[PDB]
């Protein structure tokens, strides 16, 4: 049903807002996109720019990707972003999150008619 691009923009994308709110945004947002539903996820980010944004970033530096795949790309400018990771202590169906707020880099892998994210690999 979901394309990688439309999961890419369920799992990773968040522009409603500038930054994390408050040190619950994971939490919530991990839920709210469904990120919890069946396991907890260990790690997410979510990117808080604009679509045109993140996906122009399919057309920036060239790097490998951490499977030593070839097209993942590394945006030019920082971009915000939160990054999720799950605490030691969860355990679902009870999913638990440390959220950080950062200006850095990411690196996504694209695919696809038009050229997209489909996966994200890192943030630098």
């Amino acid at each position: 049903k979901e394309t990688c691009a439309a999961k890419f923009e369920r799992q990773h994308m968040d522009s409603s807002t500038s930054a994390a709110s408050s040190s619950n945004y994971c939490n919530q947002m991990m839920k709210s996109r469904n990120l919890t539903k069946d396991r907890c996820k260990p790690v997410n980010t979510f990117v808080h720019e604009s679509l045109a944004d993140v996906q122009a970033v399919c057309s920036q530096k060239n790097v490998a990707c951490k499977n030593g795949q070839t097209n993942c790309y590394q945006s030019y400018s920082t971009m915000s972003i939160t990054e999720c990771r799950e605490t030691g202590s969860s355990k679902y169906p009870n999913c638990a999150y440390k959220t950080t707020q950062a200006n850095k880099h990411i690196i996504v892998a694209c695919e696809g008619n038009p050229y997209v994210p489909c996966h994200f690999d890192a943030s630098v």
